[PDB]
This record gives structure tokens, sequence and C-alpha cells, in this order.
């Protein structure tokens, strides 16, 4: 007698989703994935044909990636520590091009977020170890991958960190937003 | 060299597969699924509409599942654990008929199971907690669900357990083979 709950963020198009779970003597059981509920929600189709899978150490950042060609729409969840998350509109003719939205997701809030082509992202874990999986609407292309780098001055992220975030070379030779290439 | 491995099982047409993890000092990268390499591996397109996800303490059995009619192919892995996942044929004309197989699978071994439309599911906990996803070609119907007793005589299942399961009411209450709603 409860249900799955869905709630647009403040960019309209990035949606929170947080699913229905069944506690028993055996342990517990929930939907992490409907497409039927899933569609209703968004207000149209979506098609996921790749499911990727990651673990993380304490301090670890991950971001921003986007393909500026063949274009992921990402639907992301934390079944393993926490994360805190973000997603940055890289739409041109968007009124919020170059904002951002972010929310903490746990294996124990079991809360996801659903992040549409157009978008950058990433996460920082905040816990000992995170593992974080996520579901995507087109395949690896990386000749298209692009990278804005963290702390970029202009987008003004605050991730909680500690210390220094420990980051891939990649990841560490991202972009300035201001040279980046953005989507229509 | 290293990629993807899939291998068919004794009955034919269950497949055991395997990602390749790309390790680096944060953690690890995996694709757990991608649409094209599963359709390549098993000769025919494929379209997942649910995943699932629960969690089931040392000893607990779930089984044996399937719905009669819209039927449910399933790709399983264990995420946090290990089980012992078995698959039964129950399409009363196939040449394998009344035959099982098994593997153990878990969050360390990565391995998944295909199991087709028209067999029977179940899995047991080797450790103190399992958690187990698995993926669905069609949704969740309760009305045609049925269930098989775990410990049928005639399947005769070398459930690698010391003492006894713990199972649901449904579960204990599980019809015999010989008495079950078959597939033809
Ligand atoms: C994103 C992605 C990465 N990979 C591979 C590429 C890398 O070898 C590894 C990790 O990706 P990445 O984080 O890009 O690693 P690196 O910083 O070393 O480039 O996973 C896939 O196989 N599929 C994918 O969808
Ligand atoms: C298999 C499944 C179960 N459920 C629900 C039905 C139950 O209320 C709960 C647990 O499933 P189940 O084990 O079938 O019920 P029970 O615990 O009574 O034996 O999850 C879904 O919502 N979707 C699904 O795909």
């Amino acid at each position: 007698s409860m249900s799955m709950k869905a709630t647009r963020l403040a960019i309209p198009d990035v949606i929170l989703f947080e699913p229905r779970v069944f506690g028993d003597d055996r342990g517990f059981f929930f939907e992490s994935y409907n497409q039927r509920a899933f569609e209703e929600a968004c207000g149209h189709p979506v098609s996921f044909v790749q499911d990727n899978h990651s673990r993380s150490a304490r301090g670890v950042l991950r971001g921003l990636h986007y393909q500026i060609r063949q274009a992921q729409g990402k639907l992301v969840r934390a079944t393993l520590g926490e994360v805190f998350d973000v997603a940055v509109d890289l739409r041109r003719g968007s009124p919020t091009f170059g904002q951002w939205v972010g929310e903490r997701l746990s294996a124990e809030n079991k809360r996801q977020m659903w992040i549409p082509a157009g978008f950058a992202h990433g996460f920082v874990v905040l816990s000992e170890y995170a593992e974080f999986l996520y579901k995507t609407t087109d395949f690896w292309a990386p000749e298209h991958e692009r990278c804005i780098v963290w702390n970029d001055p202009e987008l003004k992220i605050d991730w909680p960190l500690q210390d220094a975030p420990l980051l891939s070379e990649k990841d560490r030779q991202g972009k300035a937003f201001a040279d980046a290439d953005c989507f229509p």
C-alpha cells in the first residue's frame, strides 16, 4: 500500500526515483527497474542497451562524463556504500544550460537518478568503498567520450570532500566548461 | 587478450556468462550487460523489461519458480556473497525435459546464467548474506506464477547445503514435478 516514488528535480528533465521495498523473514525484495512504470514517469519511451558496474574507494571521483555523439541517457544507483551524484545540463538552448543538481545515493536509501542525453555526469565516494550501477540508452563509443574537469570554476560544484580527490588521468585532464563541446 | 566469455551448458539453451573486468588503483569497472554481445552469444534478439533485486541470509532457498503464461527468460547474477543457482527444463517436448544444471555464482567470480522462458529457476544462499540481481524478458504476473518443491524426488537436485534450507510458506507448499503445470 506504498509504491514507487518519482520526483522531478530543479532541472525538470532529471528525475529522482525511489523503489518500493518489501522486507520479510528472508531479507528484502524490490524492482530496481520496470519499463512501464519508468516510461509513465518520464513521459516517453526509453530503451536501455548496456548495464555498467564499478567499485571505488573513499574519495574517488569519476567524471564529469558525456558522449557528444551516440549520447547516453543514464539511470544510476548505488548498491554498496554512499556517493554524491551530480548532473550538469550541457544543452546550449536550455534555460538551465550550465546549471547542476546533486543528490546522495546509497545502498541504504536505494535512490536512483535518471539523467537524460544532453547532460554530463559524475560522482564522488563518501564511504570506505562504493559500488555504482547504471543503465545506458546507447553503447560505449570511446571516440565520442568527452570530459569536463570536476572543479571547474564556472560550474562551481560543491563536492563533499575532505582532502584531494582520487582521479584517473583522463579525469584529472578534463577540459574547462568554457572550452567544452556542448549539445544544441 | 581478454574478453567476455560465454559457455553453453549440458542443457544447451542455458548459457554461463563471465564479464571482462578492468582493474586500476581506484577499484574496477565492467559491463554487466551488453545487448549486442548477449544477442550474438545466444543467437537471437532479446528484450528485458524488468530488473529485480533481493537480499537473503545464509541457508535461504528461493524456488523453483516459473510463470506458465507471460513466461520470463532470466539473466541472473550475484553482487554480494555466493549462491548455488539451478535451471530446470520444464518443456514437456524437449529432449532434456526434467533435467537440471547448476553453477556457483558470486560477487567475486562475476558469473551469470541465462535461463530462457520454459525453465524453472531456484537458488540457495551459501554465504552470510547474498544479494541477487536478475533481468526478465516479461513482467511479473502473480496469477501465472507456479512453484515446484525444492526437494522433488524425480528432479533429484543436489543442493550443496549442510543443514535444512529456510523457505517461505509458498515454497514449502510447492507442487511435485509429477503434478505440476509444465510447458509443452
Ligand atoms: C565506460 C566503459 C569503459 N570500458 C572500459 C575502458 C577502460 O579500460 C575501463 C575503465 O574505463 P575508464 O574509466 O574510461 O578508464 P581509463 O581512465 O583507464 O580510460 O573500462 C568498457 O569496456 N565499457 C564501457 O562502457
Ligand atoms: C517477483 C516479484 C515480486 N513482487 C512482490 C510480491 C510480494 O509482495 C513481494 C515478495 O515476492 P514473493 O516472494 O513472490 O511473495 P511472498 O513473500 O509472499 O512469497 O514482492 C513484485 O512486486 N514484483 C516482482 O517481480
